[PDB]
C-alpha cells in the first residue's frame, strides 16, 4: 500500500488529539471560494512520506466553521488535508451543502499552498446534521469519493441506495433534532447492503456531541478515513468487529471490509 502514512495504529494513536504529523493551516476567504463560503485548510507539513488524501467537512443549519473546527487539525495530524467550510448562506439546505463540500474539495485541486500536498484522486466528505445530509448527497452525486461520514445527519431524503462510497453513519442515541430512527439508521438501512458501511450510535449523546471534541467520534472517523481513503488495512482492526467501546450504544457494519 503506497497510501499508508505514519506508524502502525493503536487505540491510543487513533484516540490522540494530535497524530504524528505536524500541521499548519491556510484560510480560503469567502471571495476566494468558488461554490462555497470559504474555510480553513489544515494540512501536514511533512511531505517526505507522500501526498495525502483530502477531506471536506460541513457544519449545520445556521452554523459556521467553529462548530466543527476541532475536527480539522485532529484529523489532519493523522495524515490528511482537511478543509472545514462555511456555507454560502447560513440557511443552505443539505442538497446545497453537498455541492459546497464538492466545490471545497475541488478548490483543493488548485490551492497554491496545498495542491502539491494532495492526492486529488482520494477524497472524502463529512458533516454535522444538515452538513451530514450534505456529505451523503455529495457521495450520492460523486461515486469516486472514497469515504462519507454523516455526523448526526439530517436530511429529508431517506433513500441512499445510489451511494457507492463507503459510509460511516455516526448517530447520537439521544438526538432529538435528527433522531437516529428516522435519520441516521434510516440512512444506513437504505445504503446498499453490499456497500462497505457501518452504523455507530454514541451512547447517551445529544445532537451537539460533534460540536465539542468527542474522542469516540474522532477515533472512528480516523479509522474510517484511514481504512477507505488510504485503503489502509492496518485500521480495519478498529472497525471489525464492533468496537469494544462503552461510548457506543449500538453498532452494525458490513465487516469484514
Amino acid at each position: 500500500n503506497p497510501y499508508e502514512r505514519g506508524p502502525d495504529p493503536t487505540e491510543s494513536s487513533i484516540e490522540a488529539v494530535r497524530g504524528p504529523f505536524a500541521v499548519a493551516q491556510t484560510t480560503v476567504s469567502r471571495l476566494q471560494a468558488d461554490g462555497f463560503g470559504g474555510g480553513t485548510i489544515y494540512y501536514p507539513t511533512d511531505t517526505s512520506q507522500g501526498t495525502f488524501g483530502a477531506v471536506a467537512i460541513s457544519p449545520g443549519f445556521t452554523a459556521g466553521q467553529e462548530s466543527i473546527a476541532w475536527l480539522g487539525p485532529r484529523i489532519a495530524s493523522q495524515g490528511f488535508v482537511v478543509i472545514t467550510i462555511d456555507t454560502i448562506t447560513r440557511l443552505d439546505q443539505p442538497d446545497s451543502r453537498g455541492r459546497q463540500l464538492q466545490a471545497a474539495l475541488d478548490h483543493l485541486r488548485t490551492n497554491s499552498v496545498v495542491r502539491n500536498r494532495i492526492d486529488p484522486n482520494r477524497m472524502a466528505v463529512m458533516g454535522h446534521s444538515m452538513g451530514g445530509g450534505g456529505a451523503l448527497s455529495a457521495a450520492a452525486n460523486n461515486t469516486s469519493l472514497e469515504a462519507a461520514i454523516p455526523l448526526q445527519g439530517w436530511h429529508t431524503r431517506k433513500n441512499w441506495s445510489s451511494v457507492r462510497t463507503p459510509t460511516l453513519v455516526v448517530g447520537a442515541q439521544l438526538d432529538t433534532i435528527a433522531p437516529v430512527s428516522s435519520h441516521s439508521e434510516a440512512f444506513y438501512n437504505s445504503l446498499p447492503s453490499d456497500l462497505d458501511k457501518a452504523y455507530m450510535e454514541l451512547r447517551g449523546a445529544s445532537h451537539l456531541v460533534s460540536n465539542t471534541p468527542d474522542t469516540t467520534t474522532a477515533k472512528y472517523s480516523i479509522a474510517w478515513l484511514k481504512r477507505f481513503v488510504d485503503d489502509d488495512l492496518r485500521y480495519e482492526q478498529f472497525l471489525c468487529p464492533a468496537p469494544d467501546d462503552f461510548a457506543i450504544s449500538e453498532y452494525r457494519s458490513t465487516c469484514p471490509f
